DNA sequence: CCAGCGGCAG
DNA sequence: TGCGCGCTGG
């Protein structure tokens, strides 16, 4: 289980459902976290699993995430990605459609206790990392 | 009521 | 290569 940190990272009350913290990613991809967190309340009280996400249509997931921008982009990722999450054989995220590199050093770090062997370029999950090897 | 900025899949 | 908004800054 992560511990207490000073940083104000989402992945650390997601981190429980995998999914979650990989949809919070696509979220936070080239859009601002201020936007992307409210935004991402709304979608996972609309779809709260990936069971749901991948039978959605992505037209109103595109509704749902207009004002973040990549609204079309995105929506079919999740849709994809989701349905990808349940039904591909993955160990690391990666694997899957709509995730690179940040989600998959969220997922290592998070949900599995793999942060040693990441190397993040986040700028806020670079400074968590930081602090976990200076407070091991 | 300006306008540059910020990696995935195809 | 297309994708995109509003925040940010002044």
């Amino acid at each position: 289980t992560p511990p207490r940190s000073p940083f104000n990272l989402v992945q650390e009350t997601l981190f429980h459902d995998p999914w979650k913290l990989l949809i919070a990613t696509i979220f936070l991809n080239r859009t601002s976290g201020k936007m992307a967190i409210p935004v991402l309340w709304k979608f996972l009280e609309k779809y709260p699993s990936a069971e749901v996400a991948r039978t959605a249509d992505w037209r109103d997931v595109s509704e749902l995430l207009k004002p973040l921008g990549l609204y079309d982009l995105r929506a079919k990722t999740i849709v994809k990605f989701s349905d990808e999450y349940l039904t591909k054989q993955w160990k690391y995220p990666i694997e899957l459609h709509g995730i690179g590199k940040y989600g998959n050093d969220s997922y290592r770090i998070f949900c599995v206790n793999e942060w040693k062997q990441v190397h993040p370029e986040a700028h806020k999950l670079n400074k968590y990392h930081d602090w976990l090897w200076e407070n091991h």
